DNA sequence: AAAAAAAAAAAAAAAAAAAAAAAAAAAAAAAAAAAAAAAAAAAAAAAAAAAAAAAAAAAAAAAAAAAAAAAAAAAAAAAAAAAAAAAAAAAAAAAAAAAAAAAAAAAAAAAAAAAAAA
């Protein structure tokens, strides 16, 4: 509950980039093996 | 033959622009009244000129408002600190003349083709 807190460049970069990488890999890039559709195709259909 | 950089595939992030149609305003560029300014004519109040004159500076001298001296007291202006306005100095720049490289027209002449004669 403080206006400013320290954050390391390493921790912030690692958390943000890992979140983005996992989100992309699981949610837009690769298709599921079962139905063979990405989430965009699944939602559109 | 090694290094480096472009480009393309597909789901994601985020932007930009041209016109039509009417009615009003705001810039911005013109003709066109309208008055300063200037050239060139005749024309007419002012200086000149002269004689003649009388109104205000000199001069005597008193006296009455005065400018320096004395004192008390009020407080305007000057110089030192800071804080804004407004103008030359210097440097930079976008079109703009100069130069150099690529596209289109040109015919001279021949390869290949098409066509026909005897």
């Amino acid at each position: 509950a403080r206006e400013i807190t320290p954050v390391n460049i390493e921790e912030e970069l690692k958390s943000s980039y890992l979140d983005y990488a996992m989100s992309v890999i699981v949610g837009r890039a690769l298709p599921d093996v079962r139905d063979g559709l990405k989430p965009v195709h699944r939602r559109v259909l």
